């Protein structure tokens, strides 16, 4: 996982579950309680996997519940620590430029397997948005979609229309309806 992700992750982690639930699970995997993880790093996905089941040990809360909250509330720190990407635009637009966006974060790393998040207008007032990765990763996924709602406070509804596994990859497909219309003919 690129690097500076998995540094929002913990301050997400530590913003939902307090410091002393982050301190033990970074300790329980051989890292300093305070470790800052810097754009030159990449994280081993088995290692977020082992923080995260510490995190859900020590809460008693299933990892997937963990994921979905996290994913909530990450699009908060994204938008604080990231804020270019949020500036300036409605929730429609920033949903439609995250396959792009991830494709150029991850274009410096070697042997890159960012998530894909193809999304594509199917009515006047609702978009179809498939998440594809080897990373299985849905709970995450339909987290930062609520809380990208949240934050550009418009609501929506989200119909999950299929989840599963093909050719090695999870897919989620998703339709995202909008409350007002958000698109016309042209
Ligand atoms: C400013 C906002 C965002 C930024 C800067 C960002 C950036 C990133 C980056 C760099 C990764 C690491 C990918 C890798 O190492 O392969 C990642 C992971 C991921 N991103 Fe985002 N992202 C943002 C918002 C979103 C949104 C809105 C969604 C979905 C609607 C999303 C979906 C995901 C998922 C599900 C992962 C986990 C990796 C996986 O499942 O393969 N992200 N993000």
């Amino acid at each position: 996982m690129k690097g500076t992700i998995v540094g929002t992750w913990i301050k997400t982690l530590r913003d939902l579950y307090g410091n002393d639930v982050v301190d033990e699970s970074l300790k329980s995997v051989g890292w300093e309680p305070d470790r800052v993880i810097t754009p030159l790093e990449d994280i081993d996905d088995d290692e977020v996997r082992r923080i995260f089941a510490k995190v859900s040990e020590k809460t008693g809360k299933n990892v997937n519940e963990i994921w979905r909250e996290v994913g909530r509330q990450n699009i908060k720190t994204f938008s604080e620590w990231f804020p270019s990407y949020f500036a300036g635009r409605r929730l429609v637009n920033f949903l439609m430029m995250m396959d792009e966006v991830h494709l150029q974060l991850t274009k410096m790393i070697k042997g890159a397997t960012p998530p894909r998040l193809i999304a594509k207008p199917v009515a006047k007032d609702a978009i179809e948005m498939e998440y594809v990765s080897k990373r299985k990763m849905y709970d995450y996924f339909l987290g930062l979609i609520e809380g990208s709602s949240k934050f550009f406070k418009e609501e929506i509804s989200v119909e999950e229309v299929e989840r599963g596994e093909k050719d090695g990859f999870s897919r989620l497909k998703v339709r995202i309806k909008f409350k007002n219309p958000v698109f016309e003919y042209k």
